[PDB]
This record gives structure tokens, sequence and C-alpha cells, in this order.
């Protein structure tokens, strides 16, 4: 079925939970043996969210190459994403090592450091120009260059220096700051505006390594971001845009990381975002 009318049909019939449970039942199951080794326990935020072995990002280190991060490679859309958990106190150096080694231009953050009164990720970037951060375990230096605070999101320019080689690179930090502590946003307008700002920066384009996107577990809000981006790109590429099937795209993405889209409300919100976005791209 088309999307917008499939959408109203699920709303009128109140069957979002059943649609979402079907997706959960059909999703891929691949091994995640490296994530479950005892030496990696303090590298995982949640015991039930792990990268598959076949798609995990490897650190360029011979001691321990493990990070909780996955490469999502979308062949028809010609887009790749790295989805990862929010960094832990003992993985902030690994996180920036990954950004460096994978040649990423941008980092997309969809959570606040504290939500619901609890810490959802480490404070992993500097908050003042004159107070830079050094990660001694991976030999990297990180400096805040500029910060632009807007009503729904903040964009930061950061300098990452490999202290071994003295090479430097400019990294863009796109921070969506207004996702509610509970539930999903009422309108997708600010989330779509944010997606378009990431696109306009070059951070999603083939002349760079894959964008790094995270929330707390790296599967819920993060899954919504890449699902909406890929569906909109496919609607632009194909002769028949109504052929794009958001459930089929989501199951394809779940071949590369488990659990993408965590609730039926997140699934409905993803539909809403793609539907509204497809009108702005053109003219209705
Ligand atoms: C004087 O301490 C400088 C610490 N630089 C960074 C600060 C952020 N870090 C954590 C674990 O939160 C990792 C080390
Ligand atoms: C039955 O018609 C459904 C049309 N789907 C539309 C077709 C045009 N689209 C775009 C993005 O050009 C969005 C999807």
């Amino acid at each position: 079925m088309e999307m917008e009318k499939e959408f109203e049909q699920i709303d009128k019939s109140g069957s979002w939970a059943a649609i979402y449970q079907d997706i959960r039942h059909e999703a891929s199951d691949f091994p995640s043996r490296v994530a479950k080794l005892p030496k990696n326990k303090n590298r995982n935020r949640y015991r039930d969210v792990s990268p598959f072995d076949h798609s995990r990002i490897k650190l360029h280190q011979e001691d321990n190459d493990y990070i909780n991060a996955s490469l999502i490679k979308m062949e028809e859309a010609q887009r790749s994403y790295i989805l990862t958990q929010g960094p832990l106190p003992n993985t902030v150096g690994h996180f920036w090592e990954m950004v460096w080694e994978q040649k990423s231009r941008g980092v997309v953050m969809l959570n606040r450091v504290m939500e619901k009164g609890s810490l959802k990720c480490a404070q992993y970037w500097p908050q003042k120009e004159e107070k830079e951060m050094i990660f001694e375990d991976t030999n990297l230096k990180l400096t805040l260059i500029s910060e632009d605070i807007k009503s729904y999101y903040t964009v930061r320019q950061l300098e990452l220096e490999n202290l071994t080689t003295q090479e430097t690179r400019e990294i863009l930090h796109f921070h969506y700051t207004t996702w509610p502590d509970f539930g999903v946003p009422e309108s997708p307008a600010s989330f779509l505006n944010f997606l378009f700002k990431v696109r306009e920066s070059g951070s999603l384009s083939p002349e760079h390594g894959p964008v790094v996107v995270h929330c707390s577990a790296g599967i819920g809000r993060s899954g919504t971001f890449c699902l909406a981006d890929t569906c909109l790109l496919l609607m632009d590429k194909r002769k028949d845009p109504s052929s794009v099937d958001i459930k089929k795209v989501l199951l394809e993405m779940r071949k590369f990381r488990m659990g993408l889209i965590q609730t039926a409300d997140q699934l409905r919100f993803s539909y809403l975002a793609v539907i509204e976005g497809a009108k702005f791209i053109m003219g209705d």
C-alpha cells in the first residue's frame, strides 16, 4: 500500500502495536559474540543492545578492537551510517578514535546528557574554547571552535587532532536538544528541519566517511533519523515514489543493527516524518 493512506488506515483501526510486533518477529537474528566477551562488559551500556559481529565497527588496535557501534550500509539509497550508543566514561577515547579512523565529518546526537534525572551519556566534548580535552588512552586532542545555539538544536565546530601525527580535522557536532523525556514529538517539523541541516553540511555525503549517530542506546531515536533520511532519498531516486515501503526499509536496516525503532510510537512518528517531508521536498 501507499504510505499516507496505510497511515490513516492504521490510525483508524488502532493497530500500531500489531504492526510493530510483526516487525519485531520478522527481524534478523545474527551473532554478537564479541560484544558478550567478559573483557567487554564495561564497554556496553545495556546488556540487551549489542552490535552484530558481521557489521560491527573495529577499532584499529591490537589489544582490544571492540566498540558498541554498527555500520548500516544502504545499497540502493547509496548512504551509510554508523549507529552507536552514547559514550560511557571508559569509552570516550574509543568513540573519538572511531570518528578519526572512519574519516567521519559529522556526529549527530539525539539525547541530552541528563534525561529523567539520570545520566544518558558522558560529557564527551568540551564546553569552553579555552578548556580542551585530551584522551590519553587513544592519543587525541579535542577543541571547541564555535557553538551556535538555536531553539531546537545546537551546532558545534570541533577540532580533532591526532597527537601521534599532528594531523588535524574539522568535525561538525549536530545536537538535537528538544526530544521529550517521554514519548515522541507532537509534530515532525523540527526533526525534519534538523535532518536537512545535517544534509546541507556535507556530513551525509560520499566524499566523507559515514556520519556517526547516537542517542542513549543507539537504536531508538537513532533508528528514526536514518530510517527517515533513507526513505526520503529513495522517494527522490525512484520513478514511482509510492513504491517506497517504510516497513521493508526498516527490516533491511535491522540486518545491520538489532532493535532499530524501540516502540510503536516511534514507528508512527517515523511514518509521520516521511509523509510530511515528502511534501516539502517538492510542493504540497
Ligand atoms: C583533567 O581531566 C581531563 C579529562 N579529559 C576527558 C574528559 C571527559 N572524560 C570522561 C570520562 O568523562 C574523559 C577524559
Ligand atoms: C499514490 O500516490 C502516492 C504518491 N507517492 C509520492 C509520490 C511523489 N513523491 C515524491 C517524493 O516525489 C512522494 C511519494
